[PDB]
């Protein structure tokens, strides 16, 4: 056995055939491009094959670049894989074709934004196979496309029974995917969920894994999750098939972050306990605890009845929502039975958790405790009491009285983040914030202001001087950047190319207190002010406008404010008391995603205090097709804005000057309609949350809501408005 210092592909490819037990492969430092590693050979315990660079750290893997295992007792650790994406189905692979590895690891890898440039073509980052392997010590951040992060297949017997350990992994940020298929980790298939997987998930940190709703997915029998954190973390470890998983000493740090859930029961004889949960703030499936109703004889893909569910001894700390036989429906009939629910402490700080959805006679209750009125009719099983708590050294709260025999241990450990990932890469923040980085006084000139845009960094400010800037070609916009006027109303902008800015990945646009007309624009149908890449956007981007007047976007029709790419996606777009006047198309024309798979152009939109007047298209179209239920949004807000002859251009073919197809979260507040299209509303799956309060209809007909996949009446919250005709 010996080893081998590899300084390019073709020496690998002379000895990746022949290794031997106790063979080392050493990747000289440097970027390597193109490289599917294959490791593979007959390894021993004491004798291991091993893949490992000169430097960790210095070898990095770009372009399509990929590794897989094969055999037995191989162990590849510290590369980094960056700029680039796998051309087969995963970046790491615990198989080589039909042939898989056992008694195998994989340790200290880094995939940073390892995305494949369509995110509609699925691909994972890592796929466990086989038996007794290791996944450990790894980082893992900014997948983007269609696809889970980290999956264990058991598409064979030689791969279930696995026993595998994931432990010690940093799993980092996830941006919300605006999809179904954004979870970090998943535990098989429906279709092989009635097999044991038996695998050891502990140790591990998530930190703001948002891609949905599921951050965990497990999809088979008797795995073992235990003393992982979640960290700001919007989505739920959800038991979604198979039976016999056991949930304890995971630890949940919402901090009152949107959408931050906890744990979801489905199926049989699951066991949840010694777990810490503070600070969730999600709702429905998605809360910080839910028990499931289940289909009588339920298909394998479904939703299986809630049996022999052990719920002990678990702390709730300001959990907004616990939920109870959720979901109960026609379908769904089949309420848990043959559980229990002991020991747990339950304080909202506030008001506001646990409600049944239907007969819950099938969990027994035990030395419950809580601070609220939780359950009055189960009343010998949960007790009302109030309870001092003290945050310790670790960061968790128990009760100060000693005489509180609820909650988890006494000694519940709290993983470090420290303690995972690797020390030489560092964990950064999933987002450049705007206004963070230098200010750049910018000459009254277009010349000079493209000069400033491609010399500014992430995050920086350009300060506009006063006058006029009639740019003749496309901004490109590929950082963070913000524009401000040094005096507000003091910096005019006209463009002639079909669009004046483009967000394209990375970028983020923040502007202030200008002027845009768009009395320069070209005169044909089209126009926008600010767009993104019309087709393969990857990154989620940000837009904001305070305080800017839009003005002359009328040389032509269907000359919108802002147009949505094709499966582009926003943080979120802000329009605060901002002046519309003389458009011919939409403001914001969100609505790209007509397939009806659930896809959306939009997590968070926010109108406030702008004044629109002469808008022939939609304020908003905000559309999300389908029966999807795996994505927290669309989210719209509007409120105290001013709307005069918005929507009745001939061209509008929603009727509307608001238009909401799917959003999930409407709040409708203290506007004021005149001479305008009405709301119209259309209600999907969900059971969205959509409330229209306090606004002044004048001349504008009433709004109009559908429900789509309910019958009869329609569940939004209309109060306190006037029609006035
Ligand atoms: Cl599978």
């Amino acid at each position: 056995a010996k080893d081998y210092l590899i300084d390019n592909k073709q020496a690998y490819a002379k000895i990746a055939n022949t290794l031997q037990a106790g063979d080392t492969v050493i990747l000289q430092n440097g970027v390597w491009h193109d490289f599917e590693i294959v490791l593979s050979g007959q390894g021993s315990k004491q004798l291991p094959i091993r893949l490992k660079p000169q430097t960790k750290g210095k070898v990095i893997l770009s372009g399509q670049s990929n590794l897989r295992l094969a055999g037995q007792y191989l162990h590849a650790s510290g590369l980094v894989f960056k700029n680039g994406y796998t051309p087969t189905s995963a970046v790491i692979e615990f198989r080589n074709g039909k042939e898989l590895a056992f008694n195998s690891r994989v340790s200290e890898m880094v995939i940073d934004n390892y995305n494949n440039p369509d995110k509609r073509e699925s691909d994972y980052w890592v796929a466990l196979y086989g038996q007794h392997n290791r996944f450990d010590h790894n980082h893992l951040e900014g997948k983007r496309n269609k696809g889970v992060t980290v999956a264990v297949r058991l598409n064979s017997e030689q791969s279930q029974q696995n026993y595998h350990q994931i432990d010690h992994n940093y799993f980092g940020y996830r941006p919300v995917f605006g999809s179904n298929g954004g979870e970090t980790l998943r535990i098989g298939t429906s279709h092989y969920s009635l097999s044991d997987s038996h695998t050891l998930v502990e140790n591990n940190y998530f930190e703001q894994t948002n891609g949905e709703v599921e951050i965990i997915s497990i999809k088979s029998g008797k795995n073992h999750i235990r003393n992982n954190v979640f960290y700001e973390a919007r989505g739920t470890l959800t038991l979604r098939h198979g039976n016999g998983n056991i949930i304890e000493e995971n630890i949940f740090f919402g901090n009152g972050v949107e959408h931050t859930g906890g744990i979801r029961v489905i199926n049989k004889d699951h066991i949840i306990r010694n777990n810490y949960l503070e600070g969730l703030t999600g709702f429905r499936f998605g809360s910080g605890f839910t028990v499931m109703n289940g289909v009588p004889n339920s298909p394998i893909n479904r939703y299986h009845q809630v049996e022999n569910a052990q719920i002990e001894n678990n702390t709730f700390i300001n959990v907004e929502h616990i939920q109870l036989a959720a979901g109960s429906d026609a379908e769904r009939s089949a309420v848990p039975i043959d559980s229990v629910m002991n020991n747990n402490l339950i304080i909202n700080d506030s008001q506001q958790s646990f409600t049944a959805f239907d007969d819950i006679s099938g969990i027994k209750f035990s030395n419950n405790i809580a601070n609220t009125a939780v359950l009055p009719s189960l009343s010998k099983g949960v007790k009302q009491q109030q309870v001092k708590l003290k945050r310790n050294k670790a960061g968790l709260l128990y009760p100060v009285s000693e005489s509180v025999f609820a909650g988890a241990k006494a000694d519940l450990t709290v993983l470090k983040k420290a303690d995972t990932g690797v020390s030489w890469y560092p964990k950064s923040p999933a987002i450049v914030a705007f206004d963070s980085g230098k200010t750049h006084r910018v000459e009254n000139s277009a010349k000079d202001l493209l000069l400033k845009i491609e010399q500014a960094h992430s995050g920086d400010v350009l300060e506009l001087s006063a006058g006029d800037y009639d740019l003749a070609k496309l901004v490109v916009i590929d950082k963070t950047l913000s524009f401000k006027a040094a005096q507000d109303g003091a910096v005019n902008l006209t463009f002639e190319r079909s669009s004046l800015f483009e967000i394209h990945d990375g970028g983020s646009l923040k502007l202030e207190g200008l002027v845009i007309s768009g009395k320069n624009s070209p005169d044909s149908a089209g126009n926008s002010v600010i767009r993104t890449k019309k087709w393969g956007m990857v990154e989620n981007y940000r837009l904001i406008m305070e305080r800017c007047q839009l003005i002359d976007l009328d040389i032509n029709h269907t000359f919108d404010f802002f147009k949505t790419g094709k499966g582009a996606l926003a943080d979120e777009i802000t329009l605060i008391n901002n002046q519309f006047s003389q458009v011919t198309g939409d403001i914001l024309r969100l609505d790209s995603e007509i397939e009806n798979l659930g896809v959306y152009n939009a997590e968070y939109v926010t109108l406030t205090n702008n004044h629109f007047d002469n808008v022939s298209g939609a304020l908003v179209k905000l559309y999300r097709g389908g029966t999807d239920e795996s994505t927290f949004g669309p989210h719209f807000l509007l409120k105290n804005n001013t709307l005069n002859s918005v929507g009745l251009g001939k061209r509008n073919k929603t009727n509307a000057s608001v238009y909401l197809h799917g959003v999930q979260v409407t709040e409708i507040a203290e506007n004021a309609f005149t001479n305008s299209a009405p709301i119209v509303v259309e209600h999907t799956v969900g059971e969205p949350q959509t409330r229209i309060i306090s606004n002044t209809f004048t001349n504008t007909a009433k709004p109009y809501i559908e429900e789509l996949n309910i019958a009869g009446s329609h569940t939004a919250i209309l109060k306190n408005n006037q029609v006035i005709q």
